[PDB]
């Protein structure tokens, strides 16, 4: 699976599904990217970096006409350089859950309310990937 990957979502996001990102994080990694995508829009971004005024952050955003809004941050930060994590995130009405390592991290409210619309899902960074599906729960 080569990086960056791009994860179809036919139909869209949709309550009740739940994304399996499996991988490991490369040696002396610098940023990691998930992007769920509304066209040129990404409606999630959840950007994990290790290294940010040394200090290591999760940072959430929603990129809206080629702007990024209101910053949501996270100081938990379960991910290690050489190191395989498995990331899940489960789409709910009213937010994004994400879960990682089998220990849920984060939500994220819906920000875009078009959720049919939100085809598409990017893998980038400083990442090997092993595994990317989806499923309904
Ligand atoms: O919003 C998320 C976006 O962020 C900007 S960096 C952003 O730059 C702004 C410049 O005006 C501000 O400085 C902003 N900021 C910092 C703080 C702060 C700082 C410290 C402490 C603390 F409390 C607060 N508050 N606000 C920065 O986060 C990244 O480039 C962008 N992006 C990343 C990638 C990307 C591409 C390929 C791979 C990958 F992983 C990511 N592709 N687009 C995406 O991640
Ligand atoms: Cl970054």
């Amino acid at each position: 699976l080569i990086v960056p990957y791009n994860l179809p979502l036919p139909g869209g996001v949709v309550p009740r599904m739940l994304i399996t990102i499996l991988g490991t994080v490369k040696p002396n990694a610098n940023r990691i990217a998930l992007d769920f995508q509304r066209g040129n829009d990404v409606a999630f971004h959840f950007n994990p970096r290790f290294n940010e005024n040394n200090r290591r952050v999760i940072v959430c955003n929603t990129k809206l006409d080629n702007n990024w809004g209101r910053e949501e941050r996270q100081s938990v930060f379960p991910f290690e350089s050489g190191k395989p994590f498995k990331i899940q995130v489960l789409v709910e009405p009213d937010h994004f859950k994400v879960a990682v390592n089998d220990a849920h991290l984060l939500q994220y409210n819906h920000r875009v309310k078009k959720l049919n619309e939100i085809s598409k899902l990017g893998i980038s960074g400083d990442i090997d990937l092993t595994s990317a599906s989806y499923t309904m729960i």
